């Protein structure tokens, strides 16, 4: 059995035909789940349960090591809120190649009704393609100047969470440099895509979006309809997204993007297709 930071180790599932992973985490531990805040409330981000349907398509799916992992049709549903160095217990079950992710209070987690339900979607594995993929785009954009976004965004985001080093857009595309830093950079070959690392990736889409509109009521992920990675364990990434055409030009409800991420080399890492953002 292979550790993971957030999935933890397979444990008895009631159903007969499923498998199930369960871990206990916290504010402290993985450390930048402490990080992220709402309304002043520790609030989880919906790209550590992406992680986690990546690394139980790992360990679930037997392959090669070079396999593309994929999760597929995924929704987030109630967001996790977490006590400062209160325990959660988290899980993912699937079956049939579907999932779903709930948490608990440890103290409480015998019953089924004592579980949130935080996530759902499918995953799947398949072998590299050898198909020609592409490579980042020369964009010739626009800086962004992310010591303004990083000021703004100051009261969601703390220090680890601050990993955009360059951002660069033209229309509703951009290009970003996205680096991890300290513990998170150590510890990134114990994730299949470091959480910060795709975080970074998302708040480049919302450091376009906030050139125009405001920061307030912020955009959250709700989903999105693939994910595919195709090299483990990255701690730094150039990101090419785009946004779909807004139905407002001045002030949105929802946004929806694509992302391609690439090694510094400009192999391509993994890719997100329509990534659904909506206001909270
Ligand atoms: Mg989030």
């Amino acid at each position: 059995e292979r550790f993971h930071p957030l999935l933890g180790r397979r444990v008895l599932d009631p159903a007969p035909g499923a498998r199930c992973f369960t871990g206990t985490v916290s504010s402290d531990r993985p450390a930048y789940l402490g990080e992220h805040w709402v309304y002043d409330a520790i609030v989880v981000l919906g790209v550590t349960y992406l992680e986690m349907a990546l690394a139980a398509a790992s360990r679930l799916l037997p392959g090669n090591a070079a396999d593309t992992l994929i999760v597929e049709d995924v929704t987030v549903w109630s967001p996790l809120v977490l006590r400062a160095g209160a325990p959660a217990r988290l899980r993912l079950r699937s079956e049939d190649e579907r999932f779903e992710i709930h948490s608990a209070e440890p103290e409480r987690s015998d019953d089924e009704s004592a579980w949130t339900r935080h996530a759902t979607g499918r995953i799947a594995r398949r072998q590299l393609s050898p198909d020609a993929t592409g490579q980042l785009p020369r964009l010739d954009g626009e800086a962004v100047e992310l010591d303004a976004y990083y000021e703004r965004m100051r009261i969601y985001y703390g220090p680890r969470l601050r990993n955009i080093r360059h951002l660069e857009r033209r229309g509703r595309e951009a290009i970003g440099h996205v680096c991890l830093q300290g513990e998170e950079a150590q510890e990134s070959a114990s994730y299949e895509l470091h959480p910060a690392l795709l975080d970074a990736c998302f708040q480049c889409v919302f450091a376009l979006i906030y050139a125009h509109e405001s920061h307030r009521e912020p955009f959250v992920p709700l989903g999105c309809a693939r994910i595919e990675l195709r090299a483990r364990g990255v701690r730094e990434v150039r990101v090419h997204l785009r946004l779909h055409p807004p139905r407002s030009t001045d002030h949105n409800q929802t946004h929806t993007a694509d992302l391609r991420l690439f090694d510094m080399e400009g192999r391509l890492v993994a890719s997100v297709d329509a990534l659904q953002l909506k206001r909270a």
